[PDB]
């Protein structure tokens, strides 16, 4: 499975350098391998950044996909999509790395379009029942959540992220 | 005028390679004017470093003010904040970089205190009036509301500010 965890390393190294920074050696050392396995499996630099990409954007997608099942099986939402952000919030694997890339994204252009599959996806999912205005204050939300906790190094607890949420998608 | 490029382009190479990563070819790269120029305007590259982020403390210190200025009408609470916001989401030209070298300490430990002072204020001027949570909450949807209006291209109006910053400092 090495070429799988060279693709992974190149998603951490993208995140934290952005696609001009992406290295041979820096993918090598990121993933702990011989430089020399690197460029078997990925001489060209553009194969190797649009198979990071690819990954990142099939993992995102699939996360949705997962939130999308879980919304349906309960009938709190704010409680819900707190629960699920906490995890977000938590996770140490990959659920970060997405994270850095979405973030990564805000200032690098070529990584928008694979940023952009989140927050257009939470819309989707959430307007069809708490409407455009409220899932769109939500999604603009959980950007914050996730933000604000790393900058200030705190995170809401999942009680005042369901408050948050509950306020955001009450009727008015 | 020239030398204030180059500090606005450190604060971005800052903000992407670290407090370390600071070069004159890289900044001469981001300001897109000659290394001849990088080099006659700071020969060190510490002075350089030092001036970046006097630039963007101070810059942080002055929006601060303006909001406190405009927060000492005890009147009118979440409309303030949101056109307060869509200021700050409309100015790109002014705020893009000092933004960029704000989020860069989501992951970037050692632009961590730097970035603490924007919502440290901003908790200092909200706290006593509407209280911790709230002013919270109002913090994590700031932050939100730029990082989505960068990975979107399109900011919330005005009007979905007011009404979500409302949502979130009322009365339980």
């Amino acid at each position: 499975g090495r070429r799988q965890a060279i693709v992974e390393a190149a998603e951490r190294v993208i995140a934290r350098q952005g696609l001009g920074g992406l290295s041979h050696r820096r993918v090598a050392a990121e993933a702990n391998v011989p430089v020399g396995s690197t460029t078997y499996y990925f001489n060209d630099l553009d194969a190797l950044r649009e198979a990071a990409l690819a990954h990142a954007a099939n993992a995102s997608a699939d996360l949705l996909a997962q939130w999308r099942s879980d919304l349906d099986k309960d009938r709190d939402l704010a409680a819900t999509l707190a629960r699920l952000t906490t995890v977000y919030l938590a996770d140490q694997d990959r659920y970060r790395t997405l994270n850095e890339l979405y973030m990564a994204a805000a200032h690098r252009p070529e990584l928008q379009r694979l940023a952009r599959l989140w927050p257009d996806g939470l819309l989707a999912l959430l307007e069809p029942r708490i409407g455009r205005r409220a899932a769109n204050a939500v999604t603009v939300f959980f950007d914050g959540a996730t933000l604000h906790a790393l900058i200030t190094g705190t995170p809401l607890s999942t009680d005042e992220l369901t408050d948050a949420i509950a306020r955001l998608v009450a009727d008015g």
